[PDB]
């Protein structure tokens, strides 16, 4: 009659690539394969024909990640036929709710073991054209899939309007007064923090390789790509913002657009015990909520209030804080509203997307992932992710480490 | 830990089913996904809207109009607020009933108390895809279709599993579980026969809301579902070619078709079923996936069925109606000889299925949920299966009980 | 130096875009009017034929890769006969009689077959090839009509004004107002009806057969045209401007052709001369005001023959717009009505498939001629991006 | 009563590689390069008196659409009163350009005209047929960089849709041209090749392009200087290990344009040109589709029986070399030795390359070219063409 305790365990995910970069070669689903194929190698005691379920965010599904990849992940990466997927999409939180769907599945006691995870392939997200809606249509057109508006439908930008992500977070800056000189700070610190992690071997901790053919031979990629180390605040002020001269938003306080995959192994105690597994942090919640598409990076403040408020805990309580940095303007609008410092230590202590990239796929389960692992070198107790949301949402999921 | 939370069904709509290229082959998926949604805000005048915990809608596509999270797109089309958040679904075919099951586990497990859960696919809408170019000036450009079946073929997937379409399965389940075509045939006679009588009773009208069509001198109303042949005889099911080739056993008449439609139905928890003034119609006992030989898909549901009612501790034959999707007659029938049902049974699909009606692939899996408790209802019944196959080899069960 | 003479002539039916025509490809509705010159034409010994010169401004679709000679195999003339493509975009098909008369006239030829397609219809979409791995940058163009990989060299230094605003263009620049151009748009729907009904067109017209439907019969015409509903229609481009849809030629698909010969290739196979071949010119204008460009050529023609507009007992001057068309016959001193001026009316009736129509102004042009009795005949016509060229016959 | 025509100056850009020096350069800026030089090359001309640009290209369907001589002489900054017409006999476009421009002008109708090709291979556009049905399942894109799209099932039925290297296949067997001659003949034009840019030949006939950030784009890209009789006998064949036509005995897909002048005798006065030849007639010819390669034969002896001209009465020939395996078969039908010193004595297309459009126009120029050099009188420029035709162009050194 009572709900379960729900465990995750190993997790591991590939480097971050930049668009057209060191990962544009791999298809989506053979990415999406590769921290599977880890997760097997890694955790030998499993017996893999016990797993329930596999549960994968990804945000376009047009490309190579179509017809649910989950599926196709889990057969490419050498699990049993016998395995179900599926495939979640909350733009670009899609994979933190692959995260908590899984844990409310083992919570509710349908499911014991499960896999939880994300890619996103942004560099061969393909275009897609319409079908003529006459003979001899003279209206045949291709857009491009790689991230934002497409097949926009009048009613919803009459009502809402159809705002570039860029140009929500725009918004954001105007309504909330975050000014220029505070996002390009909080990048720059998002940089630096990054360059800390990367120097002492944290984010190696979290990687497994992917393998490149070349003409002559194969390479490795082991590092994440997207990182400028030698950002400074000099640099940052002489970019020009994406939408105009007035604006605030530019490439340098943006995350960018980039590929990769995650995965994660979530477990009731039972099959914990039963498959040899290193229980590493209880799953406490998961909350979602919705804002004006408009300003959609304030999307978090709903989402964290509504689970902090029923598991009650102060967002003050958490030992760790990952907020996604789509963009600097919009980082900096949900912490204030929440009453934490813009560089409170707690939040994004190894730096965020504005340094590491965010497929938008994956990028749900890097957060919960990379929280987990925070927690774990800091002797930190209480660990909180939370995401914004393409079209206005927000997506929050807190931990606690064992 | 504390307990678990019981989740209801309430009210429930669809729809109508439209052919590829027919009576909703103009209106957006978005938009289509929007009208069970309004639909649903008009019947239930006693619920406060703003205290939606999530919509969860299952799309199979996700390229075209369908495309960034449909669920969100139609809540907001649908005149819901913007404070309510949307998640989208994908196993493909069980994509509707997948969305039934994840509501119920958010609720079951306390993170919410009101939810919407729905299906939508425009197959006809469907689009053309092209993967970009990998160099400057290649000459390997490609467009392919995504109405159904494969696309962007991993060389790794074909060689392993192969990239068998949706009826060559079907034919390898003919052959595998020796499902003759006469047996399909009379199968399918069956479906059409049950799905005409079930329209002229008024049954389907029961489920459905009209979808409104733009035209020259004012707009129409799609009221009825479009795929049903109800003068199907044995004997036209029996002069048809097998769409792959002439040694096989898999035609246009004994599989599902290719469609358009959208289904949407509340869950809530007691206290919100309270709050909110809503009739309590089902409580979801569970849900259960199970997976399969991608080559074989069509049996996908016997493991599936097999893992739900083992652990819920009922036999496939306490259930007083089972909705077994019919994605063709052959694994249809497969699955139930699989399960020891006769391929007759009168508590299976007693008003036909998606042969007759078909089945547009994000929304079929909201509609055999919906019209399984429907059918209850209607004969007064229990407890009540549905269940379907999944391409590349995947079957979903969701269990209800009346009351 | 050789007179040319051209011989038998047929086309088929101008179809609607997406109407009668639109499911026939490029290649073998090219092959129609090809195959009805073999049958009607049993004197002739085929092998013999010099060379097939077909106009087309497409190329992109079915008509691609020299549609000439597809088109002639497709219609069943032997492997041994060549064929070449020209393209001047709407006057394509009168540069194949000109070039084919060139060729005879030189020497060089003794048997051609010249003529002209175009399926707008069935015109593809094209897409660039990405300039870079991972290009973000794809585009499809519609090809039916128009601008399509626009220069930004040609938009800053000549502009790339659409066809009806280079017809918007020469309406004010010439002064040729909108009433005038509705009057000029509904005699050429009444013309064109009449010659409809008279049998006129069927006497040119060779069918169509769909594998079986039967296409005989022009089905641009609006017959039912009233002043009236011409005054209600809305400019193309804004409620200052002149020209709409119901003053325009349409967008068509058709072929056509027919013989051209030596004396000697007259009497070898059996031919019947209908007309001389008098001569050819082009000329070259402004491109925003296109519609302007048979001026020059037909004054740099009759310049060099010594003949005056006035002495021609034809005159088939294309009508791509009824404000170019008046404003050709005002700059040329020809009265707007001119009795002798497309007669059986013109493309605003008939519509205008690009390659085929310059093949047809000079086969109804000596068709009028013999209905007339009259002897010299001018077609003229305009082209895209500045150009016009004109075309003189004579009865024999 | 007919007028002399006489060829003037000339001029082409290199031949770029399939996606190499000039891919960057649009079909229509590249056709202007060539005119753009006829006109710094000849001060003398008034150039409002041109009477027609004509210009060969096989496409079309890129940014060499809609009448492309038009496009180019405008964006070559030419005046807007002279008219352009673009023709399209695949690979022999070019060298049709040329001859038609001569009938014009023979016949009086013209006295000065511009007559060349373009093709840019490297920049050929994707096709997409129309939806024939609402909601059409049947889309589809074709490359058309070269050979078949929109495949004609009453074509293929009748005539077959070999490709060209296919149809080369189809010569070697039928006309029975060894894998070994091919190579020999395919290593005489790389050496021939070589040997003229390395002392300028092609120097004197090039215009350099000039690509902004800047490039200029001065030699001949495809030639294989360093080929040798054993790496083309390594070199495996195009359609599989029975066959004999290879990458190394094939013309390339390429990028170039170049155009001419011509005039009668009148124009040249006026206008202070330089006659250096003139034309002496062209003549084209019909064959099987399936072996295309053999088309100039039909075309070189119409035209020689026409002008009374034997085929050893040529100085040089300019035989264009699609594939080895036609050129050895057309000078064979011919009774012309495979290694006749008057046959491309500086090479060809197997170390040149092929823009299409271009192809003849080069031809007929660079005969020219070759007679002033040697001191012969009478040239020959003859060619293939898809779909199973040949034309032949004859001058007469002044
Ligand atoms: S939850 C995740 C949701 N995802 C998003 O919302 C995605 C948001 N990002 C985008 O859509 C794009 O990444 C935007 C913000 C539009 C930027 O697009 P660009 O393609 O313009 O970006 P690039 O970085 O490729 O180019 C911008 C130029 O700015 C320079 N630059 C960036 N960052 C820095 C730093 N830190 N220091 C110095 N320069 C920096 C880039 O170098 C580039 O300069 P170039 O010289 O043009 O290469
Ligand atoms: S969970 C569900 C998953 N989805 C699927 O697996 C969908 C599988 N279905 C398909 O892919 C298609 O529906 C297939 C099976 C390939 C058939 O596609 P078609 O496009 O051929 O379908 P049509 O509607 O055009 O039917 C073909 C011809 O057969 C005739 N026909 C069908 N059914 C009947 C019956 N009952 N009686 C007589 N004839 C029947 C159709 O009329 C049609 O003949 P036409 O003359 O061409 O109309
Ligand atoms: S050498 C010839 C070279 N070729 C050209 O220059 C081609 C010229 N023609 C065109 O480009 C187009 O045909 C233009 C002129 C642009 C018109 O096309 P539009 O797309 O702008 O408009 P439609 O073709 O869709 O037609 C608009 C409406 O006008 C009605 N209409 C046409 N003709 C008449 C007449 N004679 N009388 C009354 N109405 C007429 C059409 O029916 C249409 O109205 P609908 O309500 O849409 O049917
Ligand atoms: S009138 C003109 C009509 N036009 C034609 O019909 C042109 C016909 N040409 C073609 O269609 C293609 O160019 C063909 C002949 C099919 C070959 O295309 P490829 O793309 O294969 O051409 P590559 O240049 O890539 O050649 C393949 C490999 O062969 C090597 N190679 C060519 N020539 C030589 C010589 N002389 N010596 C040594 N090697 C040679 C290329 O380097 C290439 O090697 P890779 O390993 O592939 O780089």
């Amino acid at each position: 009659g009572s709900m379960h305790d729900v465990f995750i365990c190993d997790a591991i995910r590939t480097p971050i690539g930049r668009f057209g970069g060191a990962l544009a070669s791999v298809r989506a689903d053979d990415l999406a394969a590769v921290p599977l194929k880890a997760l097997i190698e890694r955790n030998p005691g499993v017996q893999w024909d016990q797993v329930d379920e596999v549960f994968f965010g990804c945000a376009n599904q047009a490309g190579e990640d179509n017809r649910n990849v989950a599926r196709m992940a889990l057969l490419l990466a050498g699990l049993p036929e016998s395995i179900p997927g599926v495939t979640l999409n909350r733009l670009c939180a899609s994979g933190m709710d692959a995260v908590g769907t899984a844990f409310r599945a083992i919570a509710s006691g349908e499911m014991e073991l499960v896999i939880a995870g994300g890619v996103e392939s942004m560099s061969r997200a393909p275009f897609v054209m319409g079908k003529a809606e006459s003979a001899y249509s003279r209206n045949m057109k291709l857009e491009d899939t790689t991230i934002g508006w497409r097949f926009i439908n009048p009613l919803m930008k009459s009502q809402y309007g159809v705002d570039s992500m860029p140009e929500t977070a725009d918004n954001v800056a105007d309504d909330y007064q975050v000014s220029r000189a505070d996002q390009d700070a909080f990048a720059l610190r998002s940089q630096q923090k990054a360059a800390a992690a990367q120097a002492a071997g944290f984010f190696a901790e979290e990687i497994v390789p992917v393998r490149i053919a070349h003409k002559k031979g194969e390479i490795i990629v082991e590092r994440d790509e997207h990182l400028r180390p030698e950002t400074t605040l000099e640099a940052l002020t002489k970019l020009k913002p994406v939408n105009g001269p007035d604006k605030t938003v530019t490439a340098g306080n943006a995350s960018g657009v980039n590929d990769g995959a995650a995965a994660m192994i979530l477990a009731s105690a039972a099959a914990v015990k039963k498959h040899g597994l290193t229980p590493r942090a209880r799953v406490l919640g998961m909350a979602s909520g919705g804002v004006a598409p408009r300003v959609m990076g304030i999307g978090p403040v709903p989402a964290v209030r509504k689970l902090t408020e029923r598991l009650g805990i102060a967002v003050s309580d958490f030992d760790v804080i990952e907020l996604n940095e789509a963009f600097a303007s919009q980082g900096l609008a949900v912490l204030r509203e929440l009453g934490v410092a813009d560089d409170a230590p707690q939040v994004n202590p190894n730096g965020g997307a504005i340094a590491l990239g965010a497929p938008l796929g994956m990028s749900g389960a890097r957060l919960v992932l990379t929280a987990l692992h925070q927690l774990e070198k800091s002797g930190g107790r209480k660990g909180l992710a939370t995401m914004c949301v393409g079209v206005g949402q927000g997506l929050a999921l807190a931990i606690e480490r064992v």
